């Protein structure tokens, strides 16, 4: 009941083999009901070989921070969100026969190897590219998506990008799975782009990026 894209043919490669599914949850989200959530995990775990789940980190307060909310309740906001995304996708995988733990947040891996060298790429990247400096900015804009979106907001903004983009390049270094992709309904610009090998930031090869639309 989902139709599915791929971003690059590699990526219909991994998505032909079902191996593992990373089903990106947003907080704040109009798309992600408690309904929404049940129906993708279910078709993940119909699928898949194995599912797990990604959801915002920390960094998810300064979105909130770039709007205008002050940082200690844009925090507590946040922690809110999180854990009701959290709830619903155990509640969803549990049901389906997932495994609950399976839930991650792009802050869980702050102190691992994996997680903090893929930070180091994107960020040297981040300052050395002008061009991927600029693809970022431009997806933490999106990311914030009449309040008029000035360049300090999304400097703000930007930290968000960043923090999460090791699990869209290279999730299965953090996660241990052989091969995965990140499955999320709207389109990834700045993955077009990384594709067509525009930055010195690269998709590993057993990475792939899934947008799903219910059908």
């Amino acid at each position: 009941l989902f139709k599915t894209e791929t971003l690059t043919q590699n990526c219909n490669e991994i998505l032909k083999r079902r191996r593992h599914v990373l089903v990106g949850i947003s907080p704040f989200n109009s798309r992600f009901s408690e309904d929404y959530i049940h129906r993708l995990i279910a078709w993940a775990v119909r699928e898949f070989q194995s599912v797990s789940v990604l959801l915002a980190g920390k960094e998810a307060a300064n979105l909130l921070e770039a709007l205008g909310t002050p940082h200690g309740k844009a925090e507590r906001k946040v922690r809110k969100e999180v854990s009701r995304n959290r709830r619903f996708a155990e509640k969803a995988l549990e049901a389906h026969g997932g495994n609950p733990e399976d839930i991650h947040t792009f802050s869980d891996f702050a102190n691992q190897t994996a997680y903090r060298n893929l930070r180091m790429e994107v960020e040297a990247a981040f300052f050395d590219q002008t061009h991927f400096r600029n693809a970022c900015l431009e997806m933490s804009h999106a990311a914030i998506l009449v309040v008029e979106v000035s360049a300090d907001m999304l400097e703000l903004a930007v930290e968000y990008v960043i923090a999460e983009l090791p699990f869209f390049i290279a999730a299965p270094d953090i996660l241990g799975v052989e091969e995965t992709l990140l499955a999320y309904h709207r389109p990834w610009k700045l993955g077009e782009q990384i594709s067509r090998n525009e930055f010195a930031v690269k998709m590993r090869p057993n990475q792939g990026y899934l947008m799903v639309s219910e059908a």
